[PDB]
Parts: structure tokens; C-alpha cells; sequence
């Protein structure tokens, strides 16, 4: 009995923020969620979230970002919940032998971003606890910093609720009836009607995509991060210690300052099981790599923050072939939205993204320059059944 403006299916970092977007406009919302957003079976949980400016993984980011980096200032504003804490971002690796610094770099020159430059000793020097080779250099991002995704979640969602939007929990949708005119989700909890549809399932997007008749090579990965007791008068946010993302020999490594004695957070990038989100073990320590990788890189670059370890996480990065996120309407209905392949690095963009799937949603366009996310582009490999 009850019709919507839109259907947003997957209510997590991206499908949220749409929620938020458009029942800001009065736009009526319906918001469905196989679990409870915020929650611990997705991609977004583990606390914090880095966000970063100069972009290594591509310049053409640097929009999204910056726009991101707006919206979430204007969040923290809007909510009770913690949203930014300002810790800088340093990006280092060996020297000449990174295109992930020299991208980020570039990105830095060409969009005019504040950033220091050094190298070696000067690296260890001005940040007790980093210890890197002399070879090695870096760029650091002062106005850079960490998002807490689980609160980002919970305030737009609180936010979005008090303006109308409905959000449908504990719900999976199983399959979409869309035609010329309308849209149509089926739930075990019943079907719903609306003239718009977002799709934002996550790393679930690799397996009911072929619902919509879309044929594009998804990738989930099981991706665990380690807090660990360390020195808190070198490795605490109090004491100005950044996130950061380097890259060694064996990969990228990402991770973040102990905030209230809670300990430093590390992530092993590069590296992660090829699963299926519904057999996924989210228990870590299950394989021995889960803390071996991380210690690895920590008796390396931050021996003072290899201490015991406090709590484990295992969360999912979703990859496309290229890593570009996939952001655009479906190929054969103007009236779906897809986003989906956020491989990994798509959280810090959430709140850009929500903006962007809005507009879409309710013109078809967007002021955003997106075309790097389409989905028709060939290094995606995408089709139809
Ligand atoms: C896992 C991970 C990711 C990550 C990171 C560290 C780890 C361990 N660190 C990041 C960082 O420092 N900076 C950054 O920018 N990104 C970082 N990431 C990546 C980022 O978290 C992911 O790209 C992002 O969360 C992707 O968002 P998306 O919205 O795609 O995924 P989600 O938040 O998991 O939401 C999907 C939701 O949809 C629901 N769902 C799934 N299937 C259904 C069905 N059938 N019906 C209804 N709902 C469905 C899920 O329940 C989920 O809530
Ligand atoms: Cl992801």
C-alpha cells in the first residue's frame, strides 16, 4: 500500500547518504537493508576511516574529495555524533619507485593542495615512532584526516529519519521488477514501488547485480585490520601522530593514530582472501596472515606500536578490474541508479557520492564529473545477460 519517490536498496555508506540527501529535498524515501545500518557485516565498520585530498590512487579524484571533505565539516555541524578529528594523512615509500606517492604528488601540484615535503631521517625526526629506511620519502596532507564511518552512518540516518525517510531493516531484497515508468524491490518482508531506484548493495552488488541483468566483474575481499597497544606518547592522535597509507615492497599499508589510548590501527592494502559475502569467516585470526602481515610492516616502520593486540576486525573491499568505483545509471533504465566497486577506498567519497546519487535519481544527471566511474567504460569489462 505504500508507493515512494525513490528506493534506496542497501542502506550503508553510499546508500545512506542518499537517504539523507534526498529526504533533505523532501524527496519520500524508502531505505532497505539486509541488517541494521550501522553494523558489523558490510564495509564500513572497524570505527575510523581515512580520508585524503591529493589522491595517489588517480588526480581525477581530487573534486569528489574536496567536496566530500565539505560535507562532512558540514555533518560534524549538523549532529551530536563525532564525525572528523583533523590528524593529517603522510603518504611515503621508496623513493622513484612509487607511482602511488608520485600520483599523489601530481594530484597535490595540479590542484594546488597544501602538503609538506620530505624525506628520510626527516620523516623519523619530525614524527618519533616512524622508522623508514633513508631512501624513502614522503608527502604529508595537514588538513587531511579520519572519519568515524560508523557515527557518519548513524547521523545520516538519524538525520534522514527525522525528515520522512522510512528505513526497512533486516530486509534482503531478492530480486527487481523494473519497467518503463516505475521501479519494484521483492523482500521476504513484502514488494515495494517507486518511481526511482539506487542500488547500493555493497559487496552483495557481485551477487544480485545479474538481477538487473548487468554482467560486470565484482570481486569481494576479505580485508581484516589490527589494533595494537603501543606507545601513546608517540603513536596517539593527542600527540599529533597521522593516518597514514605508505607503500613498501610488499604493498600499501594503511592506518591510523591511537585515539583515546585505544590503540594504532593497521591495514594490510594490497593484499585479501577472494570471498563471498554470505561465507565470509568474519572472525580474525582464522588464517594465520590476519596478524602476521600486520606485525610484519609494524616491527619495520613502527616497532614502537607493535604491542599486544587490543581487537581485530574483518571487513570487505568490493573490486572492479581497473579500481574505479562504478557510479552511473544502469545502461537500460534511466530510472536505476548503480553504485557499486568502491574497491576499498570509497568511504572518505561517501558523503560526494550521496550527493551525486540524488541527483541522478531525480534528474538523471549530476553537476559532478563522473564519467570515470561509468559504467559503460570498456576497462570494466561490464554487459548485459
Ligand atoms: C573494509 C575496509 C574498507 C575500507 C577501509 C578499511 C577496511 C578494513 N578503510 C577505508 C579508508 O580508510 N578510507 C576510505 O575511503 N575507504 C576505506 N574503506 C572502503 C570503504 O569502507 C568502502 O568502499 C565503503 O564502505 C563502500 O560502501 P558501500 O555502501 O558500497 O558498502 P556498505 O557500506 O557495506 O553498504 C552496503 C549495504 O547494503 C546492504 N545490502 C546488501 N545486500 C542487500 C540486499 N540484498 N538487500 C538489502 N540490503 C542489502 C548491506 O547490509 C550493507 O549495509
Ligand atoms: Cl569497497
Amino acid at each position: 500500500s505504500t508507493h515512494f519517490d525513490v528506493i534506496v536498496v542497501g542502506a550503508g555508506s553510499m546508500g545512506m547518504a542518499a537517504g539523507y540527501q534526498l529526504a533533505k529535498q523532501g524527496v519520500k524515501t524508502l531505505l532497505v537493508d539486509a541488517f541494521d545500518p550501522p553494523h558489523t557485516n558490510g564495509s564500513h565498520h572497524g570505527d575510523t576511516r581515512i580520508i585524503r585530498h591529493a589522491y595517489g590512487e588517480g588526480r581525477e579524484y581530487v573534486p569528489l574529495a574536496l567536496r566530500s571533505q565539505e560535507l562532512w565539516y558540514e555533518l560534524e555541524k549538523e549532529t551530536h555524533h563525532k564525525i572528523f578529528t583533523k590528524t593529517g594523512v603522510l603518504v611515503f615509500g621508496p623513493k622513484g619507485e612509487s607511482a602511488f606517492v608520485a600520483e599523489t604528488m601530481e594530484a597535490a601540484k595540479e590542484h594546488s593542495l597544501t602538503v609538506d615535503l620530505l624525506e628520510g631521517d626527516e620523516i623519523n625526526k619530525r614524527w618519533p615512532g616512524i622508522t623508514v629506511p633513508e631512501n624513502y620519502n614522503a608527502i604529508f596532507e595537514p588538513n587531511s584526516g579520519v572519519l568515524f564511518s560508523e557515527n557518519c552512518i548513524r547521523a545520516y540516518r538519524e538525520l534522514a529519519e527525522a525528515r520522512g525517510a522510512k528505513v526497512l531493516t533486516h530486509t534482503r531484497v531478492e530480486d527487481f521488477d523494473i519497467s518503463p515508468d516505475s521501479v519494484k524491490i521483492e523482500t521476504a518482508n513484502g514488494s515495494y514501488t517507486a518511481d526511482k531506484l539506487i542500488v547500493s548493495m555493497g559487496a552483495w552488488n557481485s551477487k544480485l547485480l545479474s538481477k538487473l541483468n548487468l554482467d560486470i566483474p565484482l570481486q569481494p575481499y576479505r580485508q581484516v585490520v589490527g589494533f595494537f597497544e603501543s606507545d601513546e606518547s608517540k603513536y596517539s592522535n593527542d600527540i599529533d601522530f597521522p593516518g597514514f597509507m605508505v607503500e613498501v615492497p610488499n604493498g600499501i599499508y594503511y592506518g591510523f593514530p591511537s585515539f583515546g589510548g585505544c590503540g594504532l590501527k593497521l591495514g594490510y592494502h594490497t593484499f585479501g582472501q577472494k570471498i563471498d559475502p554470505d561465507t565470509i569467516n568474519r572472525e580474525f585470526g582464522v588464517y594465520p596472515e590476519d596478524e602476521s602481515n600486520l606485525r610484519a610492516f609494524l616491527e619495520e616502520y613502527m616497532p614502537g606500536a607493535n604491542g599486544e593486540l587490543k581487537r581485530g576486525a574483518v571487513c570487505m573491499y568490493t573490486k572492479t578490474l581497473d579500481e574505479h568505483f562504478i557510479i552511473d545509471l544502469h545502461p537500460e533504465h534511466s530510472n536505476v541508479v548503480i553504485a557499486a566497486g568502491f574497491s576499498g577506498h570509497g568511504f572518505k567519497f561517501s558523503s560526494g557520492v550521496g550527493e551525486v546519487l540524488s541527483q541522478l535519481a531525480l534528474t538523471g544527471k549530476t553537476e559532478h564529473d563522473i564519467s570515470i566511474f561509468s559504467i559503460n567504460r570498456p576497462a570494466l569489462k561490464e554487459s548485459l545477460q
